[PDB]
């Protein structure tokens, strides 16, 4: 048997609506819903300035970093990110975005990026699906 | 040096054709195809009461659990549901199907859900890629 | 702790402005991103000859088997495909190519294949997300 504990971080608590948990380490492996820039999003467009893809990917990879850290981990845990972008052509924002929160550290994590038909709420340009683990750190690469 | 067994539910036959198996089992994770309501929405449709998208949900977390059971397994082994619907006004549906399935069980798995522009079969509104682990129980989450 | 080792294949070379790695083994895990038919489609299309979907799923597959080899491995550690195709009446191409590809085998990884709005270069019909161990190997589920 593997121990599960949730893992929780104080900007995004699971709140009584919600039928999904927001990371949940399962060993050594950090399980995390995908991230999205609402609602930092919400208020930004609100005020008539929305994020663009670059800034919204940039919070993204932010809540993914606070989870991480929630679980004792760091950024070079990651292995894995699968991109959701609403339009292809912010893809190159989005890099532009992987290399600065990155800026570390080597080596990268794998990618799958594409462009979907929708995210949860009409802000969003970007949802990622991060993947990663407490035993691996990318930043000494072999 | 690592085990795998084809896993077969009796509910759910494989078919020879297909380039795919619904379930292995990979040491103790099991690895499932993405699951949908056909053909029973192809049968709704037909007999004109189609399933909506909380129908379908349920019909679909329903194969995940026939699999799982097939495995030896329960529902508390998920760890992750990614979910593709091609309505996004369908989240709430999926998520109250979600409430009822996991009825039991204090702690959810995480999830990501996106709007892809189509699915397999044109009676579709969902498919679940649902990820799980037989050596966990999320009932027993810390 | 586990080790990590970034895979490089010849064929497909890390780009230096690249923010992803195109292959990275962690134990025994060979973690990929996400493979597509480019550049060759770009090829193909400007000569008059643009791939079709069974033609790009077989480079995509190539492609992954190539990252597999780069890491010791063969296409029996495959044990799911995520599929991403652009056009959903596709989805038999995509089945004659995997066919084709596991000719050798009769257990077929894991799959999800769904309809996405767009890829990353406008010539691709499909995009495919391999997961992989090198310590399994499905042609012993045969039965």
């Amino acid at each position: 048997m593997t121990a599960v504990r949730r893992i929780r971080a104080a900007a995004l608590p699971d709140l009584p609506d919600a039928s999904w948990s927001n990371a949940l380490l399962v060993g050594e492996e950090l399980v995390m819903s995908g991230m999205t820039a609402h609602p930092a999003t919400r208020q930004a467009a609100e005020r008539g300035a929305a994020l663009d893809a670059h800034a919204q990917a940039l919070v993204v990879l932010g809540k993914v970093k606070a989870l991480l850290e929630a679980a004792g981990g760091h950024v070079g845990n990651l292995y894995k990110l699968n991109v959701y972008v609403t339009r292809i052509a912010d893809k190159d924002a989005i890099g532009r975005a992987r290399q600065e929160f990155f800026a570390g550290q080597g080596t990268f994590p794998a990618s799958t990026l594409v462009e979907v038909s929708g995210l949860v709420f009409p802000e969003l340009l970007v949802e990622i699906d991060a993947w990663a683990r407490l035993d691996i750190d990318l930043a000494n690469c072999d």
